[PDB]
């Protein structure tokens, strides 16, 4: 029984690596796209050009809740989501941190002010020649997209992702599959979310 | 007995194979993403002075690149992170030929850089006008050494080999003597036809 259990633990550890890599790739690639956009856009930014870019970047990319451009004040000035009212994001932690650090920020999860759904965001400050922040690129990723990705590959195993405060980010599978099991866990690269993959129990065969 | 520890050594070679393939696949995917976002963000028609600055900013602090270049439709290098001594034309390169014909991103096999003289592989992204004619090319050359050092840094003590589809050695990490009497766990990368072979460690006295 110890031998099958050990196979099951190794399998869980394989899934842990597989699924974290998928998420790390999505996050990393998005950081790289937003960074390249911030570098290549011609100053001063033409807002209709930026709107076109965001739409083209968004197109056929289910990972995104939306892509947005903000002015120095945090007003959303371009948006893949058709906005019904003016939106300002200056109060968001990621915005406060991006402004302060003048570096890319990857936020914890929260409920989108624009769509009402759970997202997390990658924010890249756009700088002028004097290193002053003039604008912000914001890529909002849909948490549910990540969850569904994992669940489709691994429907029969219980996987949890939680943040440092212990907030559930998402959970995939039936928690019952986890009974009497200790999980195999590990953090993501760009955000301190911890993924826990529970090994499946040893069945009657044996 | 032995067979049980050998099975563990094999599983860890498999873990390493996936770790390292994931790393290189990410590097290639991220670089493609950076180049495609660049072509989308920049004003058209492309201004060569602005492209030159963008390439320098992209290249700066990126050990991965041998160099970044922009080619005109004839294959002349028109922007370059590498100081050029004479005119350079890459129209004879296989990747250029395939990029021109397919009008899609191409990833090349390894070769010796005409510009730096070092072993590299390149990622080439054609730039198209409104009517889908190819007018220019973005070229990102990555140093093989960078990949080799990347693998070595993670796994000094195990023998790993990367060979292309024809059996040409791309690079090896570690001492070949560690592979003696072992069968490798192997797999191809995603976007380039290189096969990575990770040899498990021998069973020790313990």
């Amino acid at each position: 029984k110890d031998t099958i259990a050990a196979e099951h633990k190794q399998e869980a550890s394989v899934l842990l690596n597989l699924h974290r890599n998928k998420i790390n790739y999505l996050i990393g690639e998005t950081m790289a796209r937003m960074t390249s956009l911030s570098i290549a856009i011609d100053r001063p930014v033409d807002i209709k050009k930026m709107q076109s870019i965001l739409e083209k970047t968004f197109d056929s990319e289910p990972r995104f809740s939306g892509l947005y451009f903000l002015n120095a004040k945090g007003d959303v000035t371009a948006s893949t989501t058709e906005l019904k009212t003016k939106v300002n994001l200056a109060d968001r932690s990621f915005f406060i941190k991006a402004k302060e650090t003048k570096k890319t920020v990857i936020s914890d999860s929260y409920s989108s002010r624009i769509t009402g759904q759970p997202i997390f965001t990658i924010c890249v400050p756009v700088l002028d020649s004097k290193r002053n922040v003039t604008d912000y690129l914001v890529a909002a990723i849909q948490i549910d997209y990540l969850k569904n990705l994992i669940n489709l590959l691994s429907p029969d195993v219980y996987i949890e992702v939680v943040n440092q405060d212990g907030k559930m980010i998402f959970a995939s599978g039936q928690a019952s599959h986890a009974e009497d099991q200790k999980p195999v866990s590990g953090y993501l690269d760009d955000i301190s979310w911890n993924m826990k993959v529970y090994p499946n129990p040893v069945t009657i065969e044996e």
